[PDB]
DNA sequence: GACGCTATAAAAGGAG
DNA sequence: TCCTTTTATAGCGTCC
C-alpha cells in the first residue's frame, strides 16, 4: 500500500506512508505543540516551524537568492521572491 | 508588490 | 521500526 496510515477524523481522512508523519499531523487536531522555543517560551507543532521561528531572534537568514543573493530566514520567502524577476508589476 | 512568519505536508537521515 | 531532522508548499497579515 503506498500511504498505509489514515487519519482517524472522518472530516479529514488524509493519508501518509510514514507513521511520524501521521503522528505529527493528527496534532493538528489535538492542538499539541511540544516543540519550544527557549526565548520567548512559544510552542509550535513542528521541529520545523519551531526552527524556523528561532531565527526571528537571531536573525539567522540562511536562505540566499541566485538571481541578486538577497538573503531570507526561511525557503518559501526566498523561492517565492525570486519569482519576482521573472515578471513585471 | 513584496515579504515576514506560522502551518502544514512530505521526504529523508540515522540508529538499533 | 522509531525517532530526529530536513525540504516543500499554502496562506495570513502588513507595510509599501
Ligand atoms: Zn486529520
Ligand atoms: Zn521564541
Ligand atoms: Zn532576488
Amino acid at each position: 500500500m503506498e500511504r498505509p496510515y489514515a487519519c482517524p477524523v472522518e472530516s479529514c481522512d488524509r493519508r501518509f506512508s510514514q507513521k511520524t508523519n501521521l503522528d505529527t499531523h493528527i496534532r493538528i487536531h489535538t492542538g499539541q505543540k511540544p516543540f519550544q522555543c527557549r526565548i520567548c517560551m512559544r510552542n509550535f507543532s513542528q521541529q520545523a516551524s519551531l526552527n524556523a521561528h528561532i531565527r526571528t531572534h537571531t536573525g539567522e537568514k540562511p536562505f540566499a537568492c541566485d538571481i541578486c543573493g538577497r538573503k531570507f530566514a526561511t525557503l518559501h520567502t526566498r523561492t517565492r521572491h525570486t519569482k519576482i524577476h521573472l515578471r513585471q508589476k
